[PDB]
């Protein structure tokens, strides 16, 4: 878990602009969050990025997971291996709000992130699900009660949190 070039925004909450791969594999945190689709296909935005530099082991063990338990539910989670990236991944459900699922289910998704005392993590539906980004971090501001170290690769968007959150 050795972070650097964190800002500190809550006693808590910790962000860099950093891309959550790259950050993955300098520091093999315990726990490393996927923001993850029900049936974990991890087809594109960070899911994808996390899936490929496992070189596709993250997709067959996650398909593995739902023919054993099924898809999980929307604010929804499982633990699996974090292989090269982590010991463990936390794979979390956002809501999808473009697709009409509700975005007070984004404050049960990053409850998830309680079950572990330090997390590297993106943004919950921030891509495509269509959550604005900094409603995304305020409900992680107030939710997430452990200590949570958000990457944010995109600098535009970056300043713009660290404008509003200080």
């Amino acid at each position: 878990n050795s972070f650097s070039g964190y800002l500190k925004l809550t006693d808590n909450v910790y962000i860099k602009n950093a891309d959550i791969v790259e950050e993955a594999k300098k520091v093999k945190p315990t726990v490393v969050v996927n923001a993850a689709n029900v049936y974990l296909k991890h087809g594109g935005g960070v899911a994808g990025a996390l899936n490929k530099a496992t070189n596709n082991a993250m997709q067959v063990e996650s398909d593995d997971y739902i023919a054993t338990n099924g898809p999980l539910k929307v604010g929804g989670s499982c633990v699996l291996s974090g292989h090269n990236l982590a010991k463990h991944c936390l794979h979390v459900v956002g809501p999808n709000v473009n697709k009409g699922e509700d975005i007070q289910l984004l404050k049960s998704a990053y409850e998830n992130f309680n079950q572990h005392e330090v997390l590297l993590a993106p943004l919950l539906s921030a891509g495509i699900f269509g959550a604005d980004p900094i409603h995304s971090l305020r409900v992680c501001v107030d939710t997430v009660r452990t200590n949570v170290y958000l990457a944010v690769f995109d600098k535009n968007l970056y300043d713009k949190l660290v404008s509003s959150f200080l």
